[PDB]
């Protein structure tokens, strides 16, 4: 007896492609690698309950290649498999609302993803890939499973891997519209003189070396090629936020002097992030957990500040 069902294949879960599948054969034999809401059904034969359902496949014809690139803005061949594999886990995570923001209950070392997600909801940022636009919209509303899986895929992290918040934000920033952002810096060595530099996009909003936006404006000491120590300070800044980062060190966060920050406790190969946000008071969101304090001191590695336009006074 020949037995078939109709299903739909997709790469973006919007554009559907009608298929007829033979119930005596696996999905793999008919589509190649096949997924049902994240689950790998490649080695599985069609079930009656599969009729009418949407299955993800890999882009193995030109029409799917174009749909996938337009939706995700990547042509990494392993992207979709990595996204599905992550999603099969992130759809089981919980996404509690904590002080008005979508967080993530701790699981699978995802603390770095929680503080990244919490941070995104406090800074002005638009993603370019439609996949991130759509998934971020849902994540804000509370259904963050697809967004978290996409973050993992874009950053080439698997569920359970330890992540770095700064690196994760770098990847997300690459897929955001920061074209308007501009940074002008000046480096002063007393043996070589001055030298001014201009940064754009992602490099205009990220700095590594100090957590303090004010100290960045006043000046910070760095090496120079002659062996002398030079001073770098901020000449001009155009962006809706800035991100200051440093290796984790004890730091004091004051209410109303910053938007949010990331705290890291542990070592290089093992640790835990928490999120601090400055609202009517200082709230520490640790996944599903919430505490408050008027003052805060702890090992801070990233601090986020609001900005529109800043011009320096140093002549
Ligand atoms: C450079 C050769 N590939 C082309 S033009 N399409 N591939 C697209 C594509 C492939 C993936 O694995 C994931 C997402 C995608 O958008
Ligand atoms: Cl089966
Ligand atoms: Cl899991
Ligand atoms: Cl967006
Ligand atoms: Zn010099």
């Amino acid at each position: 007896e020949v037995r078939t069902i109709k299903v739909f294949t997709t790469v973006d879960n919007i554009n559907l492609h009608t298929q007829v599948v033979d119930m005596s054969m696996t999905y793999g034999q008919q589509f190649g690698p096949t997924y049902l809401d994240g689950a790998d059904v490649t080695k599985i034969k069609p079930h009656n309950s599969h009729e009418g359902k949407t299955f993800y496949v890999l882009p193995n014809d030109d029409t799917l290649r174009v749909e996938a690139f337009e939706y995700y803005h990547t042509t990494d061949p392993s992207f979709l498999g990595r996204y599905m594999s992550a999603l099969n886990h992130t759809k089981k995570w919980k996404y509690p609302q904590v002080n008005g923001l979508t967080s993530i209950k701790w699981a699978d070392n995802n603390c770095y993803l929680a503080t990244a997600l919490l941070t995104l909801q406090q800074i002005e940022l638009k993603f370019n890939p439609p996949a991130l636009q759509d998934a971020y919209y849902r994540a804000r509303a509370g259904e963050a499973a697809n967004f978290c899986a996409l973050i993992l895929a874009y950053c080439n992290k698997t569920v359970g891997e330890l992540g770095d918040v700064r690196e994760t934000m770098s990847y997300l920033f690459q897929h955001a519209n920061l074209d308007s952002c501009k940074r002008v810096l000046n480096v002063v060595c007393k043996t070589c003189g001055q030298q001014q530099t201009t940064l754009k996009g992602v490099e205009a909003v990220m700095y590594m070396g100090t957590l303090s936006y004010e100290q960045f404006k006043k000046g910070v000491q760095i090496p120079c090629t002659c062996g002398k120590q030079a001073t770098k300070y901020l000449v001009q800044q155009e962006s809706p936020f800035v991100m200051m980062s440093a290796p984790p060190a004890q730091y004091e966060l004051k209410h109303g002097t910053f938007t949010c920050a990331s705290e890291y406790t542990g070592n290089y190969q093992c640790g835990h992030y928490k999120h601090i946000t400055s609202k009517e008071t200082l709230y520490c969101i640790d996944g599903a957990l919430l505490t408050k304090s008027s003052e805060y001191k702890g090992p801070i590695t990233d601090v986020f500040y609001k900005e529109n336009s800043y011009t320096t006074t140093i002549k």
